[PDB]
């Protein structure tokens, strides 16, 4: 049948540049014909022949009736859509998978595997299903709104890894991991070290043997918790970044969080998913980040690159590599993702731009998409080109 | 070619879940952009790669102006329609099969069946339609409204069994059983035992021997007259289910109905078509089933569980296994299906949560889905979202 | 390869029933949503695995802004147009694949040749295209609107045969077939016998040596020419139809044409497109025939069948064989074309229901399909359901 | 897998004819129900199976709110679209590439390239896209927007050649070409001749060993550049054409520009992208050229042929061959391209035909198709068929 997947050495490059923006928003004009979706939570995840787009509607279209609520996080309306990447997610164009109002979702070579978290608060359910079948499930282990990545799990020779956590989003969450094969749980990894507060965790293999994620802390700091997991032995240890280039938001000025690593700093509560994704070398590993323009709101967003170190001791800055996105633009969620070449992968960072009007109007995102193309330095910026008025 | 289809165990679970929300009216605002389609009589019907969402159109759209009409159970407008299970059923996203204000479709493992009533009331059709071909028809045998399940007909090794009926619906009606085999009528089954009314059964695989239907009396009961057909012999016998948990609407108190299992009881005059799935294990079966929690009226809907035993001797209660639509919310037809994982079957029930605003206005349905998924209690009700008034 | 396709026996059965409507104007209310493409000349033609559905548009959509002209023939915008039978022909569910204001289509097996007539009256133009290539021309020679069936043209061991004519509507047209392979002209064959005046003959296979046509006769008998063609010399013949069951509209009452079976008669000024398809036994032929319940103008269609004798000397009425559309509902061009099941052909006749306001609204069509079903007789009527008010 | 691809002989014929309108904003008036795509620069490519047809979309349809600036060519919005030829290109129909204001593609026998270049005036970028995976780049070498052809680059046993520029549009502009094989620039060609300004080469294959461009000089010449490179050598060589049927637009009357072939003369500055294309016969070349019929205005299209004979050497005017678009309609970029029939290939030319109400309105394009279709001469024009205030 189909060979599993597994991840392969980087396409050659050096920098990112611009690829793609959906805005499907640019035709949700009163006056126009279009029905895109209303979304949040954006990101994107890739098979061997084509990658989708998937996102949490809120089962509402622009222009429409519903926009009330649309700012909310959870109810009993939110589902996991996809459309293949490059078509706009309309009402028509998109695929409704299962009621979700946390996800991920991932191919293994064979097949996809599509996460879906809902119920309530007190008492959530990830529902797992793999291509048409549901397949499984796993309990609230903390009865504070159990959930997951918001972006790509990742499978190699069948075995698909996600990052789940539960319990307080303002004090402590002790995260896990499942491993899930063919649809179905066959172990959860319980990660070791810094586990009081890691969510979102955006992760990618950093080699056949270990999976890394950067990960947001909600209360403590504006350091990312770091994950290294090692996918033969199934274990996970959890540690800051070290690196005085804080990734999250808010965050205080770089490399004013005094003593060593593990040190928290202040600025530390409130938080935003990062992009992160790796480029495997043959001699070298380089770790692609993204972070706001601004240190304190969801505005612009910038990457960063280091080659090698250990990210869990190393306070050196990252280096900048281009404005993906200006201040004045809205930079919200950011995730990363590996498309898929003939003989190679290529490293990619999408950028959810959400359209933010506070809860009187809709709430919804556009999704920018960068990857490492060619050499130099990255060239040109994205706007969504949408005005909320019309 | 592919190989014929046959019932395989259940996949391992023990609780059903939410799995999806198609609820295309969330989409019909005056001021919104999209089509979906007036339909009513949904039911879900899948192959080894796909589901197919199923309803009977009015072949109209929202926002539209031929919502009159669209309370009517049959005219020469209505058609059997279908989406792929996940897709928004809107008038470019549907494909229209025949004209039907009746239906019923399944696949064998290598093609689709798809089945259509239509004529005047006196003189009905059944047609049938493999893949593309019309292939064969069924006269009426009563002359008063020849009609069929409005859920999936039950294919094994190439044999499709489908329940039809004709007659009085406050009066006598006795189905029978059509066997198609690639489209064509190789044998006529008239059922045995208590005879006198079954409606819109609702039936599936117990075995690789037996299929099971659970049927609405709409003149004489509010039990549910209870199909157990053989498939070696190509027999049937029919007798009314004996649980004190009577599952139509409407319905006295349960346990209320005294005397032995066949006694009709009272609140027996009309009914609604209800929702029966069989979990297969090696050496136990479960029977899962569907009704509304109102006693009276299309309002609620609870799921409700019996492992082994004679549905037709035993009168305990059926364990209540979960509020699927809570008393607020429309529970108007639900009906049984099967979602074919890698090496197993799930089993599922899906909803049709009707939108009635009376005469006055359109009048359609969303469908909600429910599956056996993981362990553990089932955790959360479905909401349409619609508001009849946009 | 794909091996070549041959005309194979009809699947069993005595009776059409009515099968599918396909009214894209049920959607095209001005506050509707949907953008059905304003249409005529409907017809379609089938592949092993799937059936098209023709139409030639002028190229606008209802509701719109491009209503006036759609009730002309030919101009500069007119394009032949389908969709997989079953799906709405809108805006965008449909496939333009070449400028005409005349048409036809048809599959050899192994692919699709599509023939699109434009260009000036006075010089006009057959263009061919195979798949995607346009690959052949044939010119005008008689300059006088050089023009096609509007239905299916019909492929033997992919040998592709179409009627096509020049010269007077209102006077001589001597029309003649091209043997088209691959999408190339490879033989012109010059008709014999009643010659004059033959127009949109509706095509099919009366067995693998025989191709027949009934046709129209636009200026001088309400008799259809019927043209019977053999494969294997390439040699046409044509005559009047004998039957006493003038098939044309308009027409005089049946059996009052007195005089050989040539003669001409009354009421042969005007013409319409009338539907014929065979039903081929082992044993016996089928000829299956549709016209206007009007004697006078398009409104109804009635359905007519005789089994054996010569067309052309048999002056016996046709059996009357049901209403598919009676006459409260508009009835303008039918054709017939054969769906193909696993090991036999499926004949039918559609039908095109012209809404009709003039040239101050809109001009446009739904396509109604009857086909062989069963035994007994044919039940039920079609109806469009249009207002072309909204 | 497929093998490559490879320039074959034409398939027969000696005119073209009109085959296909792409005439999207046929359908966006204010009151109809679609949303056709605000583009400019079109052009079609073929792989074996099925033509793309690619444009420059603006993000924006019609009707809607955003085109204020759709006159511009240069934005962060602009992005690489395609529908398969003869579908309408509208916000649901169309697949969004990359970013891009200047843009390329073409099918190698195995897979698509698609080329978009973006990034501010003075460092723009060449971005190359196989198949879904985002491969190589190529910088700015003169740092006034580098740009490409807007038409379809062309593949010979894996390799694809790519004209591109970079230089002042009123000034020195001298072209490159990129040899990219899978996606990746393998090698670069700098050209030889008169080399002081070529733009938005149109290029096809003379046979397998010459690729020949008729190109656009915006700063000194109404005569067109004309590269012949050597596909073995990958050496490259430019001349202007010597015909007196001067192929740009402003252009002073034919054969007024006096002295030898290489003089520049008159009504030099300002410029279109013209349409070429080859017509490969066993012993005789036919090349096939259009430019509009206003000498000084976008109005109008006109065919041209002539056999054999050097481009850079001969005088004699080219053979007029039709009027594509009369000078009542917008005639303005044109480019060639071929279909893959069976054996052979279809030379066509393809007509942007844009919609321009000035910079208070929005601004598009209707593309009008020709090809070499029979023989005999061209027979008629194309009109868009749009009334802008609708
Ligand atoms: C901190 C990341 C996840 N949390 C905290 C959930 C929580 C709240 C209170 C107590 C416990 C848990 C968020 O809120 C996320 O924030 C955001 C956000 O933009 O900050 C978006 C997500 N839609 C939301 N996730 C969920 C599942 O609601
Ligand atoms: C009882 C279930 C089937 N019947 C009885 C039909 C009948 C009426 C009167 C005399 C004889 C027969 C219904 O009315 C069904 O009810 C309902 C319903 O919601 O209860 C929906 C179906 N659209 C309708 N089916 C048909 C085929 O009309
Ligand atoms: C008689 C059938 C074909 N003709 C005659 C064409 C003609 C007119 C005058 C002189 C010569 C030829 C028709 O008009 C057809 O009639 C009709 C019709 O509904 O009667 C519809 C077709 N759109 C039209 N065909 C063309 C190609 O215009
Ligand atoms: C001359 C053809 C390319 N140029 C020159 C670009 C340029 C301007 C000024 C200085 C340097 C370069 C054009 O302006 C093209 O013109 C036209 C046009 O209609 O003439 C359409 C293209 N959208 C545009 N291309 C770009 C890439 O902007
Ligand atoms: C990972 O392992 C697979 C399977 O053995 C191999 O094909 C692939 O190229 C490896 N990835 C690396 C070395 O990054
Ligand atoms: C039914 O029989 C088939 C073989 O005909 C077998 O493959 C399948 O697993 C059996 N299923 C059950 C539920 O017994
Ligand atoms: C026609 O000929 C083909 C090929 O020989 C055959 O397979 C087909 O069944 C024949 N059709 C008839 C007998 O009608
Ligand atoms: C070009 O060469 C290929 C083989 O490499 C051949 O198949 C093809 O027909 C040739 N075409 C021309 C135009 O010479
Ligand atoms: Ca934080
Ligand atoms: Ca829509
Ligand atoms: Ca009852
Ligand atoms: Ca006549
Ligand atoms: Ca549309
Ligand atoms: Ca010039």
């Amino acid at each position: 049948e189909p060979e599993w997947t597994y991840p392969r050495l980087s396409c050659q490059g050096s920098t990112f540049q611009k690829a793609l923006l959906i805005s499907p928003h640019r035709f949700g004009e009163a006056r126009g014909n279009s029905a895109p979706l209303i979304i949040r939570e954006p990101f994107i995840a890739c098979g061997p022949k084509e990658c989708k787009h998937f996102a949490l509607t809120h089962y509402a279209a622009q222009p429409g009736g519903y926009y009330n609520g649309t700012r909310e996080d959870r109810n009993k309306l939110r589902h996991l859509i996809s459309v293949k990447l490059g078509k706009i997610p309309t009402v028509e164009n998109s695929i409704f998978h299962m009621a979700a109002w946390s996800g991920s979702a991932c191919h293994d070579g064979r097949e996809w595997t599509y996460i879906g978290v809902d119920g309530p608060d007190s008492n959530a359910l990830i529902k797992i299903k793999y291509g048409e079948a549901y397949t499984d499930t796993y309990h609230s282990y903390a009865n504070n709104i159990l959930r997951t990545q918001e972006s790509a799990c990742n499978c190699i020779g069948g075995d698909c890894y996600l990052m789940i956590t539960d319990g307080s989003a303002s004090g402590i969450s002790k995260c896990r991991f499942l491993k899930i094969r063919e649809g179905r749980i066959i172990k959860e990894i319980f990660p070791t070290g810094r586990v009081e507060h890691t969510e979102e965790c955006t992760c990618g293999f950093a080699s056949n043997k270990t999976i890394e994620c950067a990960c947001r802390d909600n209360s403590y700091t504006a350091k990312r918790p770091f994950v290294k997991l090692n996918v033969e032995t199934d274990t996970a240890e959890i540690r800051l970044m070290c690196t005085e280039t804080y990734l999250d938001t808010p965050r205080p000025d770089d490399g004013s969080i005094t003593g060593p690593c593990e040190s928290n700093g202040d600025k530390g509560r409130g938080g935003i998913k990062g992009g992160f994704v790796h480029q495997r070398m043959a001699s070298k590993i380089g770790r692609w980040y993204s972070r706001t323009m601004s240190k304190t709101e969801r505005m612009g967003m910038e990457l960063y690159v280091r080659y090698d170190g250990d990210p869990w001791t190393d306070s050196d800055a990252l280096a900048h590599s281009g404005v993906m996105v200006s201040m004045k633009e809205p930079g919200w969620y950011s995730f990363g993702f590996e498309i898929k070449d003939k003989k190679c992968d290529v490293p990619c960072i999408g950028i959810e731009m959400v359209h933010d009007g506070g809860k009187k109007t809709w709430h919804s995102a556009a999704t920018a998409i960068y990857c490492l193309m060619g050499s130099g330095q990255l060239l040109w910026d994205t706007v969504t080109g949408v005005d909320m008025a019309l």
